[PDB]
C-alpha cells in the first residue's frame, strides 16, 4: 500500500520485544520499506486461502499473542534480506530486489513452513510438536533461501538435486542465524520444535545421524518417501559443510575447517555460478571445488579443505 515508513514495536514468539518497520495509511500494516521493494507479511487467519491480507493494526504496537508470529516472520525476513545484501551483495531472492512475502496464522495446528513458489508460508504448530514456526530464524532462512535457489540453481526438489536444495536451505538459514548472533548453532528449527522437550531440533549439521539422517554417501535413503528423501539426504551435505566450517575428523578422515564465512562464499558462488537444476552430490563437490579455486587458487587450503569434507561424506 501507499503511505508513510514508520517504526512498530512488539514481541516475538519467544517474548523478546524488537522494533519492526512498517506503514501507515489509515492503520499501520506490516510493510518495511526501508528494504528493497518491500518487505509484506499477511494474516491467513487459520486458513490455506494465499496470501491473506496485508497484516493491518490500529495502535503500531504489536504485543497480543496472536501478533507475534507475524512480528517474527517480518522481522527475520529483514534480517535474511540485510544478510545476502550485506554478505553476498544480493538484493533479495531474485537479485533484483523483488518484493518478500509472508503469511502467518496459515492452516490450523500446522507443523510446516514452505516457500510455495511465490511467497513464505508459516503454520502455527500444534503446539505440542511446534510452536509458531516464523519464531526460528534459521526456519525463516531456509524458506527465503528456497526462493534465492529457484532463481539461481533452480535444484528440482527430488532425490539428490532435492537434498542439495534443502541444504542450501539449512546453510543459509544457519549463517543467517550466526549473522543475527542470537544463540547461533548448527541445529535446525530448534527455537520452535517441541516447546516442552529441551536441547533437540529438526536436523543437525553437525551430528544428522542424531535425528534420523545419513552423514555418509553410503547411507544415503533411496526409496520414494520426502520426494526421495530431500529432508533425509540433506544431511549428507550439511555434515559436508559443517566439516568445511568447523573442521573435524569423520569416519576417520581429518578436514581443517575455513570457517563459516568462508563457507558462505563458496557455497553461495557455487549455488549462483555452477549449480543446475539437475546437479548430484558429485557435481555439488565439482562446483564447490571450483568455487574454492575460483575464491582462493587451486593450491589453497580452502580447495583441499573442501576436498577432505566431501571425502569425508563419501561423495567423490
Ligand atoms: C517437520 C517438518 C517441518 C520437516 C520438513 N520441513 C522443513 O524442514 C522446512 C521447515 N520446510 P520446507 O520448506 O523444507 C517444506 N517444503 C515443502 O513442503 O516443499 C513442498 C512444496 C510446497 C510448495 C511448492 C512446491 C513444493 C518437511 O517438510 O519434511
Ligand atoms: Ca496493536
Ligand atoms: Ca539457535
Ligand atoms: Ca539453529
Ligand atoms: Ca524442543
Ligand atoms: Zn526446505
Amino acid at each position: 500500500i501507499t503511505g508513510t515508513s514508520t517504526v512498530g514495536v512488539g514481541r516475538g514468539v519467544l517474548g523478546d520485544q524488537k522494533n519492526i518497520n512498517t506503514t501507515y495509511s489509515t492503520y499501520y500494516y506490516l510493510q518495511d520499506n526501508t528494504r528493497g521493494n518491500g518487505i509484506f507479511t499477511y494474516d491467513a487467519k487459520y486458513r490455506t486461502t494465499l496470501p491473506g491480507s496485508l497484516w493491518a493494526d490500529a495502535d503500531n504496537q504489536f504485543f497480543a499473542s496472536y501478533d507475534a508470529p507475524a512480528v517474527d516472520a517480518h522481522y527475520y525476513a529483514g534480517v535474511t534480506y540485510d544478510y545476502y545484501k550485506n554478505v553476498h551483495n544480493r538484493l533479495s531472492y531474485d537479485g533484483n530486489n523483488a518484493a518478500i512475502r509472508s503469511s502467518v496464522h496459515y492452516s490450523q495446528g500446522y507443523n510446516n513452513a514452505f516457500w510455495n513458489g511465490s511467497q513464505m508460508v508459516y503454520g502455527d504448530g500444534d503446539g505440542q510438536t511446534f510452536i509458531p514456526l516464523s519464531g526460528g530464524i534459521d526456519v525463516v532462512a531456509h524458506e527465503l533461501t528456497h526462493a534465492v535457489t529457484d532463481y539461481t540453481a533452480g535444484l528440482i526438489y527430488q532425490n539428490e538435486s532435492g537434498a542439495i536444495n534443502e541444504a542450501i536451505s539449512d546453510i543459509f538459514g544457519t549463517l543467517v542465524e550466526f549473522y543475527a548472533n542470537k544463540n547461533p548453532d548448527w541445529e535446525i528449527g530448534e527455537d520452535v520444535y517441541t516447546p516442552g522437550i529441551s536441547g533437540d531440533s529438526l536436523r543437525s549439521m553437525s551430528d544428522p545421524a542424531k535425528y534420523g539422517d545419513p552423514d555418509h554417501y553410503s547411507k544415503r535413503y533411496t526409496g520414494t518417501q520426502d520426494n526421495g528423501g530431500v529432508h533425509i539426504n540433506s544431511g549428507i551435505i550439511n555434515k559436508a559443510a559443517y566439516l568445511i566450517s568447523q573442521g573435524g575428523t569423520h569416519y576417520g578422515v581429518s578436514v581443517v575447517g575455513i570457517g563459516r564465512d568462508k563457507l558462505g562464499k563458496i557455497f553461495y558462488r557455487a549455488l549462483t555460478q555452477y549449480l543446475t537444476p539437475t546437479s548430484n552430490f558429485s557435481q555439488l563437490r565439482a562446483a564447490a571445488v571450483q568455487s574454492a579455486t575460483d575464491l582462493y587458487g587451486s593450491t589453497s587450503q580452502e580447495v583441499a579443505s573442501v576436498k577432505q569434507a566431501f571425502d569425508a561424506v563419501g561423495v567423490k
